[PDB]
């Protein structure tokens, strides 16, 4: 039974629960955290911001299953054309907005990625992504406005291959937490 997550704290309650089996119900999972009413207030802790890329800030560690972080895009900030290493990958927008940009996994031969398509997630969607549904570069354009989104990744994964627009190659990047649990890491 799905209910609306009150707060973040019960969303994450409720996650503990989506996940508490061996496998991921999608639509349930994406439902429930578009249902989350994004408030500024509870998550203003991992909120953290750094003046040139975006940060990555470890919420809950969840249950072995997942985990459940916070991304803060600076104005101008984007990521790598980059896949989620087997992984599910759920985005919700806290505040903001940010480009999403599709592109399919490239062939052997080195060629220009070219973008399938892209969309504006706005506040309180609730996107999803896996490798089977293609890569995506994920930018926040706006010259005005920082962007805050909720990710959540399951199983949990630190590394993924960024991949080069121009030629399709990829190279694997080890993932880094700005912050866990509201605490500055280094
Ligand atoms: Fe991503």
């Amino acid at each position: 039974e799905l209910l609306k997550p009150r707060t973040l704290a019960d969303l994450i309650r409720i996650l503990h629960e989506l996940f508490a089996g061996d496998e991921v119900n999608v639509e349930e999972v994406q439902a429930v955290l578009e249902a989350y009413e994004s408030n500024p207030a509870e998550w203003a802790l991992y909120a953290k911001f750094d003046q040139y890329r975006y940060t990555r800030n470890l919420v809950d560690q969840g249950n072995g299953k997942f985990n459940l972080m916070i991304l803060c895009w600076g104005e101008g900030h984007g990521s790598s054309i980059h896949d989620h290493t087997d992984s599910h990958c759920f985005l919700k927008l806290l505040q903001g907005n940010l480009k999403e940009t599709l592109f399919d996994w490239p062939d052997k031969k080195s060629n220009e990625m070219i973008k399938k398509s892209e969309r504006t997630l706005r506040e309180n969607q609730c996107a999803y992504i896996n490798d089977s549904i293609g890569l995506h570069r994920v930018e926040n354009v706006s010259h005005t406005e920082p962007a805050v989104s909720l990710h959540l990744y399951s199983p949990p994964f630190d590394t993924c291959h960024a991949f080069d627009q121009r030629t399709g190659h990829k190279n694997k990047v080890t993932m880094t937490f700005h912050s866990k649990f509201g605490i500055r890491t280094p």
